[PDB]
């Protein structure tokens, strides 16, 4: 019934070590909370920093300032629209480029 949200990778899915990466999660209006799941380790990211591209639209965006090869490893976006929470997104592939 919630539309599976999407997951974008910027500036990309291979990223030099050090180097940045932001995932933006998407998805419908009205969304409370967005999750990124870490599936390596287990761990997640919550945001209610929630705000619109659009009339039929939200996002939120997650951060790794200096990529590791620790933070290689699928990545997802889940969100929570009452009363519940979505389907998980297609999954991303983080890969990290020594150079």
């Amino acid at each position: 019934d919630l539309p599976r949200p999407s997951i974008s990778a910027e500036p990309g899915t291979v990223i030099p070590l050090g180097s940045h990466v932001t995932f933006v999660c998407r998805g419908p209006v009205g969304v409370q909370t967005f999750r990124l799941e870490r599936e390596s380790r287990s761990t997640y990211n919550d945001t209610e920093d929630v705000s619109q591209a659009s009339p039929s639209e939200s996002e939120a965006r997650f951060r790794i300032d200096s990529v590791s090869e620790g933070n290689a490893g699928p990545y997802r976006c889940i969100y929570y629209k009452p009363p519940k929470w979505s389907e998980q997104s297609d999954y991303l592939e983080l890969l990290v480029k020594e150079a």
